[PDB]
C-alpha cells in the first residue's frame, strides 16, 4: 500500500556524469561509450546567447578547447561534432561504466526521472512529466545544464531529455539526446515564453483509478458521459483533450477495477464542478496529473483493495 | 528555480542490495563488507528458537545473478546478520545512524533483490513512514548522503492496516512501539512537522510566492497555543535556531513565518496553492531546502 512519486534508481546514470568546460562556461555531459554529449550553448558567453551563431563559434574550437572531467580524471577530446542542438565530443576512453541504453523522443504527458548536477556531481533525483506545452516543472539552479532525464524499464536506461534553459516563468526547457527541443523553443536568449499550460488528462484518470485499486471510491457517481461531452467540459477547466488512444490506454485499469472509462471520466468531471471538500485522494488535495497509466500499473498491486 | 521533493543519487545503495531467501520467505538484504543484513523475519515467535534450527546453508543469498555462501549467522535486535565468504567490491564509505522524527531520508525499494525505485520520505512523529511498498519490500533501506558517506537510517519491516510503514535502524531497534510479529498494531495519531512546514514556507518565498507574508508577528508560546489546536508539533527555541540561515537568507523572522502560518491554520488558503501545493507540505527539512536551493552535489 501506499502512492509515492517515484523516481528510477539513478545509479545508471551516476556513472555517466561528466563536466565539461570550454572557456570561462562549464555545465554537465552524458559519458556513453567514447561520446561526450552536451548543451551546444557551453562554446556560448552570456553575450553571445543574444544571437548566437554556432557554426561560427564551434568553427574556432579545437579539440583541446574541451576540458572534460570524469571524477578527478582528465578525458582527452580527440573529436567534435554539432548534432541539432548537442554537442558530441569524442573521447579516448570508452565509459566502462557505460549501461545498456537507448535515445528515446517522448510526448507530452510522459513522465522521467531527473537526476538533477552540478560541476559533473549528482545531487538529487526525481520524477517528473513533460508538460502539454513541452516545459518541465524542474527544480533547475545555475550549472544543471546538461543534467539528463531517463526512464529504466527493465535493464535499459532511456535517456529522453537533456537540460538546456530556464523560462522567465520558472519552468524548464530542454532537447531529446539528438538535440532536438520539446516545444518551440531555442537555445538562445530571446522573448521566449511557455505556451498556456494544461492538465494531463489521461494521467488524471490513470491516479483515479490508483486511487480506486488502494481502496478509495468516494469520488465515483452513478453517471456516465459520451467522449465529447466530456471533453466539451475538460476543456473549461484547462483539461487536455481526451482522445480514443486515450481510452484505449486506459483499458487494462478499466478491467482491474471494474469501472469503465467514461464512467471514470463523469467522476472526473464530477470533481472539476465540486472540488474535494475537504476530503484528499491518495494523500494529495489537488488533482495529480504526473503518473501516466503506465507507472500506475507499475506501482500499484495487482490485487484491487 | 523549482521546488521538488528530492530523494539522493541512489547508485551507492544499489550496489550493496541482494536477495536473501529462507525456506519459502524472499525478502532484501544490504551487503556490506562481507555481511548481509536483513529483517531477523526472513526465518508467535521465538527468534532465537527458529535461528538455532537454521545452518547457513539455509539462507540462500543472491547477488545479481551470483550466488553467495553463507559462511556464518547471528542476531542483533530485530535485524539477521548473514556473514558471507565474499566482501562487496562495491561497499561504500557508510555509517548507521538513528534518526529523530521529523528528519527525511531517501528510500530504495527493491523486490527480489533488485532496486525498482527511489523516492524521499520522512519519519513520522508517530514513528511511521507513509511509503510505497509491496509484499517482498521488506529489507529495503531508508538513508542521507553527506560528502561522500552513506549514513543507513531505516529497513523497512512491516506495513500498518491504515497502509503506513514500520521499521528498525540498520542495528534492529524500532522506529515506533512496533513489534516484528502478527498482532493488533496500529500507528498512532499523527502531528504536522511544524519546524518542516516553516522551512518549507521558506523555500516558497525564496522561489517568489509571498502571497501568504504579513506584517505582523507572534510569540513562542502564543503560536504553541494556536499549533496545539491544529494538531501540529510544538516549535522549540532549537526549530527556531535550526531555521536562522533561512531567516536571514529571505529578511523574514522566524517568528514572522509563524505569524503568516497561524493565519493559513485559522484562515485555509482561500484557493490559492504555495509550490504547487493546496496543502501544507511537511516532508522537507531546513537542511533540504538549504541543500535544494543551493545545489549541493554527491
Ligand atoms: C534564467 N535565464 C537566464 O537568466 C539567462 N539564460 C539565458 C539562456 C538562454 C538559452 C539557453 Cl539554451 C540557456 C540560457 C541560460 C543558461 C543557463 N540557464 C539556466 C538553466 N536552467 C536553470 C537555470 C536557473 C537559473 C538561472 C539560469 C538557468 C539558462 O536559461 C542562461
Ligand atoms: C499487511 N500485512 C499482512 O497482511 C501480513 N504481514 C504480517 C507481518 C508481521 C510482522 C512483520 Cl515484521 C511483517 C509482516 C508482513 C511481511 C510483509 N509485510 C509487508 C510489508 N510492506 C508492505 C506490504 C504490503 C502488502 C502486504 C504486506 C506488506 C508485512 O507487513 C506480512
Ligand atoms: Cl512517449
Amino acid at each position: 500500500s501506499g502512492f509515492r512519486k517515484m523516481a528510477f534508481p539513478s545509479g545508471k546514470v551516476e556513472g555517466c556524469m561528466v563536466q565539461v568546460t570550454c572557456g570561462t562556461t562549464t555545465l554537465n555531459g552524458l559519458w556513453l561509450d567514447d561520446v561526450v554529449y552536451c548543451p551546444r550553448h557551453v562554446i556560448c558567453t552570456s553575450e553571445d546567447m543574444l544571437n548566437p551563431n554556432y557554426e561560427d563559434l564551434l568553427i574556432r574550437k579545437s579539440n583541446h578547447n574541451f576540458l572534460v572531467q570524469a571524477g578527478n580524471v582528465q578525458l582527452r577530446v580527440i573529436g567534435h561534432s554539432m548534432q541539432n542542438c548537442v554537442l558530441k565530443l569524442k573521447v579516448d576512453t570508452a565509459n566502462p561504466k557505460t549501461p545498456k541504453y537507448k535515445f528515446v523522443r517522448i510526448q507530452p504527458g510522459q513522465t522521467f526521472s531527473v537526476l538533477a548536477c552540478y560541476n559533473g556531481s549528482p545531487s538529487g533525483v526525481y520524477q517528473c512529466a513533460m508538460r502539454p506545452n513541452f516545459t518541465i516543472k524542474g527544480s533547475f539552479l545555475n550549472g544543471s545544464c546538461g543534467s539528463v532525464g531517463f526512464n529504466i524499464d527493465y535493464d535499459c536506461v532511456s535517456f529522453c531529455y537533456m537540460h538546456h534553459m530556464e523560462l522567465p516563468t520558472g519552468v524548464h526547457a530542454g532537447t531529446d539526446l539528438e538535440g532536438n527541443f520539446y516545444g518551440p523553443f531555442v537555445d538562445r536568449q530571446t522573448a521566449q515564453a511557455a505556451g498556456t499550460d494544461t492538465t494531463i488528462t489521461v494521467n488524471v484518470l490513470a491516479w483515479l483509478y490508483a486511487a480506486v485499486i488502494n481502496g478509495d471510491r468516494w469520488f465515483l457517481n452513478r453517471f456516465t458521459t459520451t467522449l465529447n461531452d466530456f471533453n466539451l467540459v475538460a476543456m473549461k477547466y484547462n483539461y487536455e483533450p481526451l482522445t480514443q488512444d486515450h481510452v484505449d490506454i486506459l483499458g487494462p485499469l478499466s478491467a482491474q477495477t471494474g469501472i469503465a472509462v467514461l464512467d471514470m471520466c463523469a467522476s472526473l468531471k464530477e470533481l472539476l464542478q465540486n472540488g474535494m471538500n475537504g476530503r484528499t485522494i491518495l494523500g494529495s488535495a489537488l488533482l495529480e496529473d504526473e503518473f501516466t497509466p503506465f507507472d500506475v500499473v507499475r506501482q500499484c498491486s495487482g490485487v484491487t483493495f
